[PDB]
């Protein structure tokens, strides 16, 4: 691996410079003790060189994210519908990096924004580097590429004041969603619980542009990659999103890298729907459009292997802040569309990588160089780090006996475009008509979630807009609104003052499809990593007792446990000073504890109970072992989701089943 | 101000950067369903600036928010200085300041615990001159050469880069009790300077001991301390804390809120004034940038007033 | 091969991108066979973008130049004067890498330039790269590196224009020269044969700078680097330079290319001239004064061990191209001295190659890399090639166990500064009254020329000098000159229809110096790798005879022997139409060929010009066969003329050839001032 190779080791040894002279890096070299520092201290003036040189251009965007080393391995030989060699046998096994991200605020931005999420995947072939560039939702906002900095422009700060922060929730960003209707489907996503995942773990990642599948024998089929979660899916609410992001910013990246560290690397089944060419406008949409998806009900998903990620970065700038991913790293036995939104893409991250690594040679950094021989006539350029030994590199050429030697369909496994593709027509810059549908697929997406997500979604809309300043861009978003389903129309004019317009039904239906909802998805199929937190006191040596026999019990069936407590001592993770209920899948109160939920220096005041409190409303499992408090906290003792039981056993079974729940939704108001 | 680099796009048809008029919603395609050609400058020139928009952000005091205003001299001050800006009474000069948290990223929250810049450009007659200051008069280090020493150690930690803008970590801890040059520093980024209200409730100090020197070359020992007219305030490390994750803008909110307002943030713009046989008079060294002049020991003369009142036009460009 | 682990093979497989896939890049990818070429085609943007981004800033001075790589060995244990590695044992060996150059002119401009030289030697030491960073000059021309830009704009080309290039021969240099004063002493160096070396080879390197060698003890001593070429030294003549620049550019290049893959890797003795601490200011003049040599008559010089360079480089990009030196690149045992010259160099050659590389990590390209472990925490930046297991990069810590640890005098073989420096007084922007001498120096070196090549380098003034438009500058340069020495004003004023000024004899003197002057350094020490040309015809089947025979015994000797005829064939390495007197360090005219002495196959009267030019320019020239009146009288050569040649035995004729190629130039061909 080109990775082991550039490790390098500093747990022994002498302090040195770049060229391997041992030197010191503590103190100025000065004219006298009390004198100026001297312009010859080669040391110091390397050292913060270096240091001064350490930043370099955060990507455009996506550029809050984080990564993981893995494995892909196939399922199948699957020859019969690509050529790909990656999956050319059962068991083939090929290294993977995935980094996944938010999109529109920057590096140091908080993970719990409600935003589109990164989902990319390199996979170290060995007949090339072959990345799979995705997101968490399936559609994109727009139809063509040129129309990209439109779109990041509005959603990104104002560029007078740079406000606001890695949220959509201002009003550039709705006037171009109002103006421009394409937006509608990810829209709808992006306000619905997949805008805010509970982990990069539970989400599902997607190639969202139909691509090919070629086979050695020059046919094709068109396909959708959709990576699906063994995690199961889930979705933070958004008041615990917000709470999070100033709690800790870091949430998912920590996620990832702590169920790596304990062994539960998280998986996903890689998969396509596949259909046959003649199908580009048969489901009553055009398979060009990225804004628009294939229901299940019309082409059902082939697993083709398991992907897992179960190894952490070493250094994260060289790894996972420079990696450089491109849709234009493909490999034989896949082929693109014309998808006017993928089209621009392959031109963009080729040229944003210059940017990025300041130098034409970025594919020589380790993360992205590849896993098989390198044989072309590319030469020179800023930081260049081979010597070649052909001293005739062109083509065609004697001197070098024709080497390289050109790859294609017919030679030395060449990627080729697929020979059945054609083009015809005028020269255009037009709009194809079977783009025009903005809005049955966004009603098709809110059918099928149920109630209590409708309501999240609404929400989520009523709070953005009721943000927007403008009357006018407010007006125009209940139009577009409107033109998805007159009652989303309706309930999200209620909160922000205005009536909406008159039902326009032209777009309007009733039909629903499988495998998009996250409350309707069902109880997480395993509950591993998800974190439990016990709250304690230092008081009470029954407390820490009781706490001490759920972790022993807890522990065992994976979960991550938490003993909060007044002061850290043995047993005692945290304190309730830095402890929150967004730190918590779940909250257990030991009933020997019962005094903090009735003022300390150590913790602000009623810390203990409104834990307790917001771990209830955000609908976590939660429970008291030993129900005052629960009068205290005003929380039912027969709510679902609520336990209180004296023995551990019982407790502990029936509380795991609350978390493989997850939430408990009838804690939440609808609309009439 | 910069009023002649202003590019106005209020009225007009869109045209490439070297004034070809264009239209940029559409790709140019072979044929209504086909693929993208190469032949597409309008695509290219387009994308390519995006796909270039950014540049490396500052290694340190990335996050942050500026403004400019007018610096107004109270007198002559030709009998400490030769400065230009500081030579008549009333004597105006345009300024520019940046204020900004330390360790953060680029998008990290303002209201996270740490120092705080306060950097002023003065646009002198005489060329410019800049003050890089903090909110807190002293600073960690006693040698510019352990800087990235100090600055890996709060950082996040470089395999998983967790946690962002806190000092709340091992690394951090790690330095601080194996270079107790760092504890006065640390009091204050642990106190409400920490976590001030807003930058206009904060004051502004250069840390070092700097030089006035006169015509005659006769010279003395000053250190920088803008003293804030809107008062000293901070937050509650709690209301900081849910202030960063419902407001990461809080504070460049303020500061233009209050601009825009008409509220424009004041400073008495001031210095400590010893003599050069004072360097070790006072118990400590005066080159040592972790030890502050006791006012007892030194009053504050007030030089002159720092009035930011006038907004940025684009945030990227100033 | 010392960067075998970073090469890349290309004599088998297919066609890949840069990230394994195969692919073609032949044709573009096109909507029809007749069609416009699409976005898609990810083939033709990988390898246009590449190709897009090729270049990198070409060095700000020395862009011109020329690399090889060797071995350094050491003649003794050097303890009892430094604590330097690389010199610590007898016969201990380190690699080497050599760029040499010119200094004024762009990439692409000619070899054979008049201008200072570039001699510039990496050692990779076992504790670090070490660099000096040399001339081929012992002197440079000012006193304080922030003049540098000052310098340089002033002697590259016009900025209005960017006319005339690599050449000081316009208004602005000669007016810097004659506004700067201290330049004198390297100007006299430029004007002479040092300007224009017969080759990379020839010349020796100076350090230039005092520096100094430090013990383990921590005592010190003062030092100047000296390579001495084992090859001897030579020039060409300015003529000659002149017709070689258009004719071949990459004459240097080709002649040190070509020796190293002969077997005949050029060799210099590393020396150093030592005093003590002491002797700053005992020699008449400033050793922080960098436009000051100190005669040999003063410091003898130590022999430390043997340069030689034996490997070309693979591909000139990566290894000649991306070498980075800095005077920065120190090791324990050596120290910098108050030079105002070196102190300034020390922060650009670190500055510098961020803009050459465009990123800050630079030090990992191969060719700069060390040949020892780096521990450090220097960290990111663009390019970053390492992946960094200690996640704990700052010093104090506890978290890595303390490590790296701080390494000094005392503790892990650190850099130490020369314990024994010291500064005083007040902090200023003063120049040392101990440097004002700017002209006894220059006068020394000329007083050391013999007199034909004291006539050159009046030659070389009159030459640029009557190309300066200004006759305000022309009056202060002769001001200059003057200073140095009334002769040389006059002489140099007769040339160009001015009065030199009347003599000025504060710094005038008589004294000499041994090993300043290339005319007078003897015959070469060896001839191998020299020229010879042999003039023959097809005309003939006993001219293609001789010249073969010719040929088997010069080449035994070591020499490069090319046979030029009308046409190629079997034996015959050039034609005419190619052929010039340039190509060659001697001629020989074989007397089957007399006849040659108009065709559609090269120039009117070119044969005879060959062989003329050769004369002219000081070569040996020569008739081989006893039949030579004809040919020598055609060239108007006489026949009894020192370096002239003509004998019918072939052993006879080369025994005495090969004395004049020894020799090497016949200066009495030339006239001198009367
Ligand atoms: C024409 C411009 C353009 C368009 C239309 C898109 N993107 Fe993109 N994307 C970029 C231009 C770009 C970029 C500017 O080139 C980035 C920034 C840094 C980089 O390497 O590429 C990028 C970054 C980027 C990343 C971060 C990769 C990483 O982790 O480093 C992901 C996951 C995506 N994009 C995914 C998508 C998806 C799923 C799209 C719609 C189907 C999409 N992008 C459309
Ligand atoms: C030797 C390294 C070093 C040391 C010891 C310091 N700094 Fe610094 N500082 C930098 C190296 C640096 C830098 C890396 O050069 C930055 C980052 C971006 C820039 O323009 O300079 C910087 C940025 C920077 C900014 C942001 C200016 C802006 O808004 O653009 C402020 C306010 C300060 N610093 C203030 C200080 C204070 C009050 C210090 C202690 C007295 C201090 N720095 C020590
Ligand atoms: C302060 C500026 C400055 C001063 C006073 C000098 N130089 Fe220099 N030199 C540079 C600034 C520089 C530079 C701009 O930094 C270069 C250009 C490329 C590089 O790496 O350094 C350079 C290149 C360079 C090279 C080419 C190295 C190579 O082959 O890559 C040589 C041989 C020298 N110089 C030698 C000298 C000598 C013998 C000097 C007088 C004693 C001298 N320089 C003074
Ligand atoms: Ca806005
Ligand atoms: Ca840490
Ligand atoms: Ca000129």
């Amino acid at each position: 691996s080109p990775l082991a190779a550039y490790e390098v080791d500093d747990s022994t040894g002498y302090l040195t410079s770049d060229v391997g002279g041992p030197i010191q890096d503590q103190t100025s070299l000065k004219a006298g003790i009390r004198g100026p520092t001297l312009l010859e201290d080669f040391m110091f003036r390397q050292k913060i060189q270096h240091f001064d040189h350490e930043r370099v251009p955060e990507r455009a965007v996506h550029a809050r994210g984080a990564g993981a080393h893995g494995t892909f391995t196939s399922y199948a030989d699957w020859s019969n519908i690509t050529a790909a060699s990656f999956l050319n046998a059962t068991g083939k096994q090929t290294p993977v990096f995935v980094r996944f991200s938010t999109a529109a605020g920057s590096r140091g931005s908080a993970d719990t924004a409600r935003d589109v999420h990164g989902f990319a995947t390199r996979f170290y072939t060995d007949e090339g580097n072959f990345d799979i560039v995705g997101n968490n939702i399936p559609v994109f906002f727009i139809q063509d590429a040129i129309q990209f900095p439109d779109l990041i422009h509005s959603v990104k700060p104002r560029p007078d004041n740079e406000i606001p922060q890695a949220a959509t929730a201002h009003d550039s960003a709705w006037d171009f969603f109002s103006q421009q209707p394409s937006t509608m489907h990810t829209l709808f996503w992006a306000m619905s619980g997949h805008g805010i995942p509970r982990s990069y773990r539970h989400m599902d990642g997607f190639g969202v542009h139909t691509f090919r599948f070629v086979k050695d024998d020059g046919s094709s089929k068109l396909i959708k990659w959709h990576f699906k979660s063994r995690q199961g899916k889930a979705s933070l609410v958004w008041e615990e999103a917000q709470v999070l992001s100033g709690k800790n910013a870091d949430f998912h990246r920590q996620d990832l890298w702590d169920a790596i560290e304990s062994g539960n690397g998280p998986e996903w089944d890689v998969c396509v729907q596949i259909v046959d060419e003649s199908q580009a406008q048969a489901f009553g949409f055009d398979l060009l459009d990225p804004t628009k998806i294939i229901p299940e009900e019309y082409a059902p998903l082939t697993k083709l292997g398991l992907l897992k990620l179960d190894r952490n970065p070493t250094n994260y700038f060289a790894e996972t802040e420079q990696v450089m991913f491109q849709p234009g790293h493909i490999v034989r036995g896949i082929d693109f569309t014309e998808d006017p939104l993928l089209q621009g893409r392959l031109f963009s991250y080729l040229d944003t990588q210059l940017n990025r690594n300041g130098g034409p040679n970025f594919e020589q950094l380790p993360i992205n160089m590849p896993r098989v021989p390198i044989h072309n006539n590319n030469r020179d350029g800023a930081g260049q780090m081979f010597i070649h030994r052909n001293k005739y590199p062109y083509t065609p050429n004697t001197l070098n006996s024709g080497y390289p030697r050109q790859a294609n369909q017919n030679a030395g496994r060449g990627f080729f475009t697929a020979p059945g593709r054609t083009a015809s027509g005028a020269l255009v810059r037009e709009v194809s008509p079977t783009f025009n549908d903005h809005w049955s697929q966004p009603r098709l997406f809110f059918n099928s979630l149920t109630p209590v997500e409708q309501q999240f979604l609404v929400n989520a809309m009523r709070f953005e807009i009721s943000l927007v300043k403008s009357e006018e861009v407010k007006k125009n978003v209940l139009t577009q609104l409107n033109r998805v389903s007159h009652d989303v129309a309706v309930r999200v004019a209620a909160a922000i003052g205005l009536g909406a317009p008159d039902a326009d039904d032209t777009y309007y239906h009733n039909n629903k499809t499988a495998g998009v909802s996250i409350v309707g998805s069902g109880p997480l199929p395993t509950i591993k990593t998800l974190r439990v937190g016990i709250l304690a006191t230092t008081s009470e040596s029954s407390a820490l007792d009781q706490a001490a026999q759920l972790r022993t019990r807890l522990e065992k069936d994976g979960l991550v446990v938490t003993v909060v407590a007044e002061t850290l001592r043995e047993g005692v993770d945290q304190t309730y000073s830095t402890a929150d209920a967004t730190g918590f899948d779940g909250v257990v109160v030991v009933d020997g504890a019962a005094a903090l939920f009735a003022s300390s220096p150590l913790f602000p005041t009623g810390r203990p109970l409104q834990i307790f409190v917001d771990a209830y409303r955000w609908g976590k499992p939660v429970g008291v072992c030993g129900s005052e408090v629960l009068d205290a906290a005003d929380v039912p003792e027969d709510g679902d989701g609520v336990y209180s039981e004296e023995s551990v056993d019982m407790f502990v079974e029936e509380f795991e089943k609350g978390l493989a729940t997850f939430r408990f939704t009838d804690r939440f108001a609808l609309d009439s």
